[PDB]
């Protein structure tokens, strides 16, 4: 509260660290469904059903232009990619499995990088 402040972590490297994690995501062989925005003109249903589309290239653009206030807002957008994927894809499909794999991959790197 006012004048009562928690000792707060050094957030100086967060921008660089998030960029590194995003690069690792993008180079994963199962990243291909997520590298570019879903084509809203070519995929029936997607625009109407998925209220907040997100993909790795859009996250990169947001990250590089100072549009994430903090690392938590970055994590939310990454998770949104996989939540959208779950909403629109059967678990028993290539993209369905890709989404599962990539979420697991992310969460470990997230834990390994930031939870001391
Ligand atoms: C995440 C997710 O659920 N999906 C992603 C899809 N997808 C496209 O919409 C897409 C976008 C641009 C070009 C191309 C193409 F070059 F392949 F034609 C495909 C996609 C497909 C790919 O093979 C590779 C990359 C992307 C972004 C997509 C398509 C249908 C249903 C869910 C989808």
């Amino acid at each position: 509260s006012m004048s009562v402040k928690k000792p707060k972590r050094d957030d100086s490297k967060d921008l660089a660290l998030c960029s590194m994690i995003l690069t690792e995501m993008e180079t994963h062989e199962d990243a291909w469904p997520f590298l570019l925005p879903v084509n809203l003109k070519l995929v029936p249903g997607y625009k109407k059903v998925i209220k907040k589309p997100m993909d790795f290239s859009t996250i990169r653009e947001k990250l590089s232009s100072g549009q994430y206030p903090n690392l938590e807002t970055f994590a939310l957008d990454v998770r949104l990619v996989f939540d959208n994927c779950e909403t629109f894809n059967e678990d028993d499909s290539d993209i369905g499995r890709a989404g599962h794999n990539m979420r697991k991959y992310f969460e470990k790197k997230w834990t390994d990088t930031f939870k001391v």
